[PDB]
């Protein structure tokens, strides 16, 4: 194996790569990036067996095959650290991998690429493509409201779900619940599946920003995921997500609305004196009026009075507050719309401009 | 106790004073903030029983004295979270204060100021004025070589010493030595303190840059740092500092000056191979050249060969290299010169064009 390419051809590469690793390395080789040379293109891989990232960088200058696995974190940082513009030429001598450029050469030790965890192959039931924009648009809509590592496993990871020519994504912790949905101009099968929380921190960070579009492909246990020259797989999770459609109150009979910024700033200074652990704080609605209260168990309190627009009835219901600044954080718009029903039901939070995603937050009784 | 003052002017005195301050002490009164209303001025005073920040704000609009203490995060974040041009009204009220801007009211809990820990007066013994640039760069050039929790206690901290018409910082852990002299155009007598690690990082706190003097009172036990509105005291650590005239060394004969980028980038480079715990790196030496060689206990290995000005005799020696790469990050410089005798003593690095710092490093075995 022999090939010579310019380092900034490498450093995105090799970024994108290292991901899966950071994790818990019980087995050498996973701390290991697979390097293979065939038929003109450099492969990279890394893996932590529930995921894999592969990069391919066409090899414009004289080069032979093979493969080999080598330290992926001194490699990336022996690349990276070598000048803007250096040529790094990297050939296998035995058990050694070699690393040179200009007067500067390593040795790195090697792991058999025959010993490289091989992913199986599968098959993809569904597929389709979107600009990575609205990737990035659903995930960072939703990414918040994921569960960490509770007992419900399957909440420890995003729902994609397709249906007529949308691609939706789903998150609740069964507390809060966060839905966003775009229309992608592609019929697709009526399929939804569980994303886990490393996949989807992966996913989100495979997008540069760019023109290249995303194209999807999702099976029965795995979804991958192409972009430009990378190619990014992860194992589903394996449960079923809950109704979230049921989670949608029927038909809240009060509507609230106010400017996003104004009503965040309020949330947040009323959090400070909230019980640092359950974050409870009180909202007291009224004709045009909205009221936030907290206080803790030293008896500090806070109060703060904001101009909205409301008609309905009279009012009084309890949040978590850092569920509703979550909320509020994520939208980045003019005004929202908080939808009510009483005081022992959940809320459903939404820009005032667009039903696009939506947001329901349990009430906490006291 | 009562004043209104705009919020703007709160800002800059609530962050000063909450930094000694840490995630709420063992003792609660140290995690509130002392407020003091008297002769038409705010004092707010943040300690840690180690030192204290006071911060002064002239109060224009009516007010009533008085004093009493109150959370300083709380406070503080409360200010912070008002709204640009906010106006802050607050009066003490039985056991809370209250704190009242625009439609927002916060009630805060008290402990009595009679309580609040309040420094022994002392006397200062010597005495001096010098621009907060100057004893940024002082502290900047040595900082990195103090100790980290070593039980020489008074390694921990800085030594500043004054002698002629420069004041000098010196800092330490044993294994390598950095100090730094800037001229203050001012006749001081020969003294020598130790500043605790804790309070070298509050002055450079306080420190903002602006054409502000910084005025220096040292007494046998403190030292107080007083910058526009704000005054810094700090205790100091009883301990016989090292003697930095017999570290370094005298009349080294052999003199090797290099590029800072490439030495640098050269030595990070290498470091990548070297054992992880012990980081060792060989340093071969002959005309004009310097090779730089690491490796760890897998066998990898490195090798950088530098094009450099040197002419005297050919020599091997070791070093670690975190050690180096420590003292080439703190110099900023075009060009360094390294002065070594033999392989078995200490190697001073410094600027190639500036004297005004030094620093030594302990050989190490091959
Ligand atoms: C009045 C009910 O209100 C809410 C209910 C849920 C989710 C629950 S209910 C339910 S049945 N299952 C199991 C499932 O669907 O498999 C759940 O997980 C959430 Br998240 C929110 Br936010 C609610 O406001
Ligand atoms: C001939 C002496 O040479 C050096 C001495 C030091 C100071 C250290 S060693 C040591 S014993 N103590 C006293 C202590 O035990 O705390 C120190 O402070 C340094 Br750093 C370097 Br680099 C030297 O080359």
């Amino acid at each position: 194996m022999k090939f010579t390419v310019e380092r900034e051809h490498l450093l995105k590469p090799l970024q994108q790569v290292s991901g899966p690793l950071g994790g818990r390395p019980t087995l050498p080789i996973l701390g290991n990036l697979l390097l293979q040379v065939a038929d003109g293109t450099l492969s990279l891989t890394g893996t932590d067996l529930e995921m894999e990232m592969v990069a391919r960088v066409a090899l414009v200058q004289p080069h032979e095959p093979g493969a080999t696995t080598v330290p992926a974190r001194k490699f990336f940082d022996i690349c990276r650290g070598l000048p803007e513009g250096a040529e790094i030429a990297v050939q296998l001598e035995g058990e050694r991998m070699l690393v040179r450029s200009g007067r500067s050469r390593f040795s790195l030790s090697t792991l058999p690429a025959a010993d490289f965890p091989n992913l199986d192959d599968w098959q993809s039931e569904v597929e389709f493509t979107l600009p990575q924009a609205t990737m990035k648009r659903l995930i960072e809509a939703t990414q918040f409201s994921m569960a960490h590592q509770d007992v419900r496993y399957y909440l420890n990871g995003m729902l994609f779900e397709t249906e007529g020519e949308e691609l939706r994504t789903v998150a609740t912790d069964g507390h809060r619940l966060a839905v966003c949905s775009m229309p992608i101009g592609q019929s697709l099968p009526s399929h939804s599946v569980i994303v886990p929380r490393k996949g989807v921190i992966e996913l989100m960070r495979m997008l540069d920003g760019g023109d290249n579009p995303l194209r999807v492909q999702i099976g029965s246990n795995n979804i991958r995921a192409h972009v430009g020259d990378f190619i990014f797989t992860s194992k589903l999770v394996d449960g079923r997500f809950p109704d979230y459609r049921r989670v949608l109150p029927k038909n809240p009979d009060k509507h609230l609305e106010a400017g996003c910024d104004l009503l965040k700033q309020a949330f947040a200074r009323a959090a400070i004196l909230s019980n640092e652990k359950f974050r409870g704080v009180r909202l007291y609605v009224s004709e045009n009026q909205l009221k936030i209260t907290a206080n803790n168990p030293e008896q500090e309190e806070a109060e703060e009075i904001l101009d909205v627009t409301y008609s309905g009835a009279e009012m009084e219901i309890g949040f978590n507050v850092s569920y509703v600044l979550d909320v509020l954080n994520a939208l980045k718009c003019e005004n929202v719309r908080m939808m009510l029903t009483d005081s022992v039901s959940s809320v459903q939070i939404e820009d005032a401009a667009s039903q696009s995603a939506a947001y329901v937050v349990m009430p906490m009784r006291l």
